[PDB]
């Protein structure tokens, strides 16, 4: 009954040579209450990881925590960003979401526009497209839902909308399995692109089917910093209030003993310290 967190990384997930996507994951098991906090790339941070790790204690953007050293910097550096133990752990990458998609046998979408949704003009890795009208697609033409921008009269805002539509697609099927078998064809299919501490098993399987409608009440946020270039990136470095007022709300739905300003503990840049 106890509340507990989820880190869901994802691996080159988002939209130079990668951009992740990192999102916490408060569980509420008794009331079903859901909520996720996004955690913006670009914000600086010391990294926290093995001792052992050439990067571990220098500061870097939270998008280099999963190259610099695997699962183990990425929980540690968002577990002293945050200031919570991270209790589960998912993973996955770019192509295990495309094998995901296909795994549950596809998502329906409508394409409300008078052409094709497809990137292949900005992105021509992507060829794939989804014409007009309503379609169960596969992962690669998921992929290209999520993603597109340019042809959208609200640009990156549709995107997101999109992008959200997939995901809970896909989460709704998966949640949906009422059977351990069912969900070792998709583990099978997925294979080592998707890692994670969760239990699968005849035991757990009622529980996740509890979650089924919890999933239409998550509450979603954002930890984003103030804008800054660095050496020609971009950085965003978070505020003290910011971060303790996202720390906090975590902590709330945690059960856990909130912070004050005084007390905040983070390993994250402040902007009052960087100026």
């Amino acid at each position: 009954e106890k509340p507990f967190s989820i880190l869901l990384m994802g691996v080159d997930t988002g939209s130079e040579g990668n951009s992740d996507s990192m999102i916490l994951v408060t569980v509420n098991p008794k009331t079903k209450k859901t909520t996720m906090t996004s955690l913006e790339r670009d914000i600086l941070v010391k990294l926290s990881g093995s001792k052992t790790n050439d990067q571990t204690g220098y500061d870097a953007k939270l998008n280099a925590a999963y190259a610099a050293g695997g699962a183990k910097m990425a929980i540690m550096t968002v577990q002293d960003m945050l200031d919570i133990k991270i209790d589960k752990y998912v993973q996955i990458n770019m192509e295990g979401l495309v094998q995901l998609v296909d795994a549950v046998g596809g998502i329906t979408v409508t394409n409300h526009f008078d052409f094709p949704i497809s990137i292949e003009e900005h992105e021509p890795e992507f060829t794939a497209s989804v014409e007009p009208g309503t379609h169960k697609i596969n992962g690669e033409q998921a992929l290209v839902y999520s993603r597109m921008r340019y042809d959208d009269p609200d640009g990156d805002y549709g995107r997101q909308k999109r992008q959200r539509e997939v995901i809970s697609k896909v989460l709704k099927k998966i949640l949906a399995l009422d059977s351990v078998s069912k969900y070792r064809k998709i583990l099978s299919a997925v294979s080592k692109n998707m890692q994670t501490n969760i239990e699968i098993s005849s035991s757990t399987i009622p529980k996740l089917l509890g979650y089924s409608d919890a999933l239409k009440s998550i509450r979603t946020y954002q930890l984003k910093g103030e804008g800054t270039t660095i050496d020609g990136g971009s950085y965003q470095l978070v505020t003290s209030k910011e971060l303790l007022k996202a720390q906090n709300r975590i902590k709330g739905q945690l059960g856990l003993k909130k912070s004050t300003a005084e007390n905040l503990k983070t390993t994250a840049s402040l902007y009052e310290n960087f100026y």
